């Protein structure tokens, strides 16, 4: 791995500043940091508190447990309602604060869960997936943009991963937010977490921005995700180790610690046992 010095990672899509021609259980290890980032995010705004998380798209959502063990240690009051057509984790079971409902939601099912949940937070965070097709995707962002609509969360977190410009096929539109770029992605992944904070404009996203999107992502996944960024000090300087280390200093605890990086090595070594990762 090429050798780089480093301030800081990239940290939104938008920070990408060049372009080029296209572990274990790592999956949930990428949701559970980019969860851990939006939230505690919103807990700084002073706004998680009180609120109920609703993620759609849950299951299995073994990583969801360490989420909610977080926050409840941190003693920030939040009911988590866990909805998906499968079933997920057994260990989610057996918490009082958090819902597990196994279905498929439509746009008749999100307006139940509002008025169920209404007048209290909503916050949202999407996950829903149907190889898939552009069709597929455009579906997905309908979909999301029918839970903002109905749902009308405080802040979401969305899947977001534009559809290749090989495999276009019309315009579509998506909210707001700032595109959050997520470690230990697919190596060559091109999926961000759209955040948005709610005080709902929807933007246009043309074929032009699916080139973009492709040349960006990509040299982040072959060139910038391939370096060591020797100035960092951590055990690990990869730059995903890099990117993990600059969301994970955003994060809480109820423990205090000599310095950030004993704080960052702490909640890194939890993350990873949790896990199961080495
Ligand atoms: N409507 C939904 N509501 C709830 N969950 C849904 C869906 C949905 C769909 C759909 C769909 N196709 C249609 C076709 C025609 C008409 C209407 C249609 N509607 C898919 N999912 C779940 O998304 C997860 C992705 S992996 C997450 C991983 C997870 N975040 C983790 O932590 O591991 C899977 O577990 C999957 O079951």
């Amino acid at each position: 791995m090429d050798v780089v010095s480093l301030d800081k990672p990239f940290m939104y899509f938008e920070e990408i500043d060049n372009e080029l021609d296209y572990l274990p259980y790592q999956g949930q290890l990428k949701l559970l940091l980019g969860e851990l980032f939006f939230l505690s995010k919103l807990q700084r705004h002073g706004i998680l508190d009180g609120a109920t998380v609703v993620y759609i798209g849950s299951a299995p959502g073994t990583h969801i447990r360490y989420l909610r063990d977080h926050f409840y240690n941190l003693g920030v009051i939040i009911k988590w309602m866990l909805i998906d057509g499968r079933h997920h984790d057994p260990i989610l079971n057996g918490l009082r604060d958090v819902t597990l409902v196994t279905r498929f939601v439509d746009e008749e099912y999100l307006r139940s869960i509002k008025k169920q949940l209404h007048p209290s937070k909503i916050i949202l965070i999407s996950d829903v997936r149907s190889e898939p097709s552009t069709a597929d995707l455009l579906s997905n962002y309908a979909l999301q943009n029918v839970m903002i609509s109905i749902l009308n969360p405080v802040a979401s977190s969305l899947k977001w991963r534009c559809p290749f410009p090989d495999q276009w096929i019309k315009d579509f539109y998506i909210p707001h937010g700032n595109k959050m770029l997520q470690p230990f992605a697919p190596s060559y992944s091109a999926e961000m977490r759209l955040l948005s904070i709610y005080t709902m404009r929807l933007t246009r996203v043309t074929k032009s921005d699916a080139v973009n999107y492709e040349k960006k992502m990509y040299y982040l996944n072959k060139i910038v995700r391939n370096k060591v960024v020797i100035n960092f000090d951590y055990p690990n300087q990869e730059y995903d180790y890099f990117h993990m280390y600059f969301m994970l200093r955003t994060v809480y605890c109820n423990k205090t610690f000599p310095t950030t990086k004993a704080k960052i090595l702490f909640l890194q070594q939890s993350i990873f046992r949790f896990l199961n990762i080495p």
